């Protein structure tokens, strides 16, 4: 209980809060909201504010259906940069059906659903440590994004410098003032690319922070004349952006992946997890990489995984194990990209993990200096399968899987599939310039 | 009441008001005004101010006509901007004849007429909850509007951010801190499109607030290098704008549409009232949808209605019943667009409602699924009539309906048709570029 009804009412008043953002999330991970005047804080709470909950199905809407917003008290945040006529605060909300029950088509209420599965298996927490990467492109005259990069930095370089446009700085600083907890940040591999890493938190809080963070970013960036994009593959020839997800299970407030007396100090619990992840990656990919362009980042030549394997020391492991042990033992899934919706991502991932533990699945041998050089044939002769090559591919595999379809639930699943199938069809029917360069003179 | 003579005179002096706007509306909903120096406040308040009330006719104006301006103390507000050589305030007004009686051709006086009509039927209040949607475009260098939108947001998604322009916010903030009572706001389907929704009120107050809204909007957006418009379909191939009106009747301070032990918890009255809107839609469309361009929004595929029908959950029903009951039990007409003169629309709607209540009309089958596919023929065999395709058609239907004509008033009616027929006549003789593109080389 971070705040209570009164603590918030007291707080709204102590400060000059005048505008309330009741923010949620549609199925495509897009960050939505309905805004009220502070004069509606009461109705807001009391969970009495209604809206067209079909905003959640995204562009595949069809009819208008009324739904309730239920604000999550302990997610109460006051935005800093505000203060014009008054300040602005917010609430992340859970969408309820008009009859009282939570709306099953809501991404957030789904994570919770599967977190009940985790607790019934006997676990207390499922932690996440996101490593979200993003590009900074320059704005032009007419305030339009351009293909020009904010800087020419390389890997863990000393990016932009402490003389203005240091977006990373203000971002990290602003986030820390908003109550976040950052672990560290750094410039990434390509020029004009960045990464800020959050401290670990419980699935929900971590997912909620990832949403805010993206928002916070986009804003500060515009403030500096820049464009932030979390597009996975903005530029052919340059690195893409992914969002590795460090994962851990807890039991009685004790880390469960750690076993000092076992191979790699990794519990049997830990290894079943890895096991399930390997079993389901080619199937949960259409979710952790939800866009067409997500697949342009998933190619040889960069640090992105193109095959299902794990390792503690390799070029592009879809699963990795950081060095830290004990209270910090965790599995890192390095295929997830920032285009992915966190609640859904952690839904399918948490689910594929539990499917390993439930069924004492057996993990394969850790890969190490092989995958990349051995032809897809040699790789294939082993547990080494290629991830889907296109969104259409990822979608077939997804549907085939029963434990992944369950991870969403009939509503979240029907529509996701619908929207993505359109997205692909639009792309497939499209005639790109590249083809005209190739065939228009040659034929 | 709310304000009394001396209360106002105290307010003006203390707040340092120096410029009064005597505000009113013409047939085309356009917002007129005669403006006096604070020093003339007395003359004003004694109902002694005169002006050319033929301004009410709009461009159909032929001869001049001296009329009086009667301020309404309860509509007194002080505009928040202003404060140069002093502050500004307005008074919404009723137009009188030089012989002391209210001028009929005045739309505000017209609704007050049909309202009294309602009371004879023994009703207490007529409530409106409007949801006015608008587009924000950019102003060019010359300060001239362009076809460039203010953002790329969609339905309900949190956009734009709290750093910069954020018109919607600054509008609601101004409205709220200016006496208004807003419920919520949000981004709309099309990029650059926005909607603010106010708490319900009685017809007159609700119509006055709609006229003040538009203004405050138009104003705020201009202040941010933007152009607001309530033009129904500014752009082909994107969503148009509309102003669904949420209607409810009270009897002795109690909602008369509600009824627990009923079906859908809708009272017999409700069912009848609905019945009325059903049989007058095609004949009141010309009023709720007054511009030529209004009918370019009335095309299938964009959430806007096209047939006379009512549902509780459908793609784009002319009428729909939102979830809430009890006090919130209401009928929503989704035909109405912003271009419409709120006073005329509300009066033509109240009138059609009461008519169906008066003559105990039998409401038709609520539409299940599909009015889109179910072709003309079939749609007919189900008593589903199409709205008028063009302003012309709309007029021929309005002119045929005895009760609708009576809702307007001999004067209002005569001049409204006069305007619309010339408006249509122009648009019909115009040779648009589209014709040239399709025909000039073809023939
Ligand atoms: N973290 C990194 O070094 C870059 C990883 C890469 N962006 C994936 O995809
Ligand atoms: N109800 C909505 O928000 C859709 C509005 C849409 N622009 C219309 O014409 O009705
Ligand atoms: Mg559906
Ligand atoms: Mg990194
Ligand atoms: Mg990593
Ligand atoms: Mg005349
Ligand atoms: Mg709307
Ligand atoms: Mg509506």
């Amino acid at each position: 209980a971070k705040y209570t009804r009164e603590d918030i009412e007291k707080l709204v008043k102590e400060e000059n809060v005048k505008y309330i953002r009741l923010q949620f999330t549609d199925i495509l991970g897009t960050i939505k909201n309905v805004e009220i005047p502070v004069s509606q804080l009461g109705k807001a709470l009391d969970n009495k504010v209604m809206f067209d909950g079909s905003s959640i199905e995204g562009f595949v809407r069809i009819e208008e259906s009324d739904m309730y917003l239920y604000p999550d008290l302990n997610t109460f945040v006051i935005f800093p940069w505000t203060a014009e006529k008054g300040k602005v605060a917010r609430f992340i909300c859970d969408i309820y059906n008009p009859d009282g029950t939570p709306f099953e088509g809501d991404p957030r209420n789904n994570l919770k659903r599967i977190l009940k599965e985790m607790e019934d298996l006997g676990f207390s927490d499922f932690n996440l440590g996101p490593e979200p990467e993003f590009f900074l492109f320059k704005l032009d005259e007419k305030g339009e994004p351009t293909l020009e990069l904010n800087d020419k930095g390389g890997y863990f370089d000393l990016a932009p410098t402490d003389l203005g446009e240091n977006c990373r700085r203000d971002i990290v600083l602003e986030l820390e003032e908003m109550g976040f907890e950052i672990e560290a940040s750094h410039h990434e591999v390509a020029p004009g690319q960045h990464e800020i890493d959050f401290k670990y938190a419980g699935a929900v809080r971590s997912c909620d922070d990832i949403q805010t963070f993206k928002l916070v970013v986009k804003t500060i960036a515009r403030k500096h004349g820049l464009h932030a994009t979390f597009m996975p593959k903005p530029l052919f020839g340059v690195n893409g952006s992914g969002m590795h997800c460090n994962l851990s299970l807890f039991k009685n407030g004790v880390n469960a992946f750690f076993d000092e007396n076992a191979d790699l100090q990794l519990s049997e619990t830990a290894k079943h997890f890895i096991a399930g992840i390997v079993k389901h990656a080619t199937s949960f990919t259409a979710v952790t990489n939800p866009t067409v362009n997500s697949y342009k980042r998933l190619v040889p030549g960069y640090e992105a995984p193109c095959y299902v394997a794990w390792s503690a020391q390799n070029r592009s492991p879809l699963i990795r194990i950081p060095a830290s042990r004990g209270i910090s033992t965790r599995v890192e899934v390095r295929s997830v990209d920032p285009a992915a919706n966190p609640y859904l991502a952690l839904s399918v991932l948490l689910a594929a993990g539990l499917d390993g533990i439930k069924n004492k699945l057996e993990a394969p041998a850790p890969i190490d200096r092989n995958i990349y050089v051995m032809s897809k044939e040699e790789r294939m002769e082993n547990g080494i399968v290629d991830l889907p090559a296109t969104l259409a591919e990822a979608l077939e595999e997804f549907k085939s899987n029963e434990v992944m379809v369950k991870a969403l639930g009939e509503h979240l699943f029907e529509h996701f599939i619908e929207a993505k199938e359109i997205e692909w069809d639009m792309f497939r029917t499209q005639v790109h310039p590249w083809e005209r360069e190739q065939y228009m003179s040659q034929y």
